[PDB]
Formats: C-alpha cells, structure tokens, sequence
C-alpha cells in the first residue's frame, strides 16, 4: 500500500521534473488517485512504470505520461462540464473529477468495463464520476454542451457529434488515424472563428468502435 504509493510518488515527481505534469492541478489529481487503484491486482506492481497496462476485455489503461499530457492540454478548471469517451478502468475519469470538482460524464461501450470502472471508482470513494454504457462516438446529448471532450480511443476521423456537443471556445482531444491502433493526437478547438487543430504527435490507443468511429 504505502509502498505502492511511494513508487507512485516517484513517478509523479519524475513526470513533474521532466515537464510532463505542468500544473499543480494535474499534480494534485495524480497524487490523490494513483494508477494502482484502477488496475487488476496482478498489474498493481507495475502501475508506477510509465507504460500502458492491460485491463479487462482486451483493452488497456494508457501510460501515465500520456494521461498527463492529455489532461494538461485540456486546461481543466473547477466547474467545467467534461465528457470522457472511453472509460476503461475509470482512472482518467477519477483524475478529471478531482480537477473539476463536479459531475463528470464518461462513456464505455463494453459492459464488463462499465462494471469494472464503477467498482474501481466506488472502492476509491469517488462519487462525482458517472459511467454510462453506450457508444461514445455519438457523444452524450443529455448533458451537452461540454467545455472539453477527452477521447481515449482512436478514431478514423473527427466524430461530428463530438464537435456539435462542444461549447464555443471548448476543445476536443482525440486520437485520429487511418489505422485502428496507431494514431495522431489531435487537439480540436471549436473557436468563434472555426475549427482550429493542433497535432500533438503519434500515439497508440485501442480503437474507438461505433457509429462515428470504426465499424
Ligand atoms: N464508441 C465507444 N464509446 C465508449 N467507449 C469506447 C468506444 N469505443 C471504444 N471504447 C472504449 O475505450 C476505452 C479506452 O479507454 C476502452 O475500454 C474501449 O472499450
Ligand atoms: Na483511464
């Protein structure tokens, strides 16, 4: 326990020292919710290593540095209305909730993972994260519009529904690529002057499967 946390603290210090974690907000979220709380027992021993890890149903939880990079790009603030597409283990959602101090909506298409995430969240005492079973490539109309939409699965293109559901001045962070498993991390800003896109380099995420994702 405290041992796992000590290794985690070292990982957070490393991410901070190397300029990956750049804000006190993201630093605080990482320190409150260590990744070991979101993986199966057999992988907890590796939760501090900056590498992706497997989770149930053939999916994965991203490497700590990638989760940090995406949260920093999001420039999250308390009170924001955030939608995460691809709950997985629930780790990222927990982190987001610690930063925005309010209800966070996250969508997962695999029933087994919806259960897995809910259990992890409950065990960690999280209450503001709301896990919904469904096809997140269609976003989540009930609580739109969103300040930021963070997609943790790779798409073949930018899903229109996610753009429609963004507040003006908001942004969509999503991996887009012509390969199911190898993508480019895009920061899609919905500005008063139109869509502005910043490419943040190559990444490797599981595919976003759905009506507006991969078949
Ligand atoms: N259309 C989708 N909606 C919600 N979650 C999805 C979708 N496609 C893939 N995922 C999920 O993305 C998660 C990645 O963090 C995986 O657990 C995967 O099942
Ligand atoms: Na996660």
């Amino acid at each position: 326990e405290k041992e796992l946390y000590e290794k985690w603290m070292r990982t957070v210090e490393m991410l901070k020292a190397e300029g990956i974690i750049r804000s006190k907000e993201v630093e605080r979220a990482f320190l409150k919710y260590p990744r070991y709380l979101s993986v199966e027992d057999k992988y907890k021993k590796y939760a501090h290593i900056d590498e992706p890890l497997p989770i149930p149903a053939g999916q994965t939880v991203s490497a700590p540095h990638m989760v940090a990079i995406m949260l920093e790009i999001a420039n999250l603030k308390p009170g924001m209305n955030i939608l995460e597409v691809g709950t997985g283990s629930g780790w990222n959602a927990a982190l987001i909730s610690e930063i925005v101090k309010t209800d966070v909506y996250t969508i997962e298409r695999i029933p087994e993972l919806v259960e897995f995430a809910k259990r992890n969240l409950e065990r960690a005492g999280v209450k503001n994260v709301h896990v919904i079973l469904g096809d997140g490539s269609k976003g989540f109309p009930p609580k739109a519009p969103y300040d930021v939409i963070i997609v943790t699965a790779g798409a073949p293109k930018i899903p229109e529904p996610l753009i429609e559901q963004l507040k003006i001045g908001g942004k969509l962070i999503i991996p887009v690529g012509s390969y199911h498993l190898w993508q480019e991390l895009l920061e899609v800003r919905k500005t008063k002057d139109g869509i502005k896109i910043k490419n943040h380099g190559g990444v490797a995420f599981v595919p976003l499967i759905g009506e507006y994702g991969w078949k």
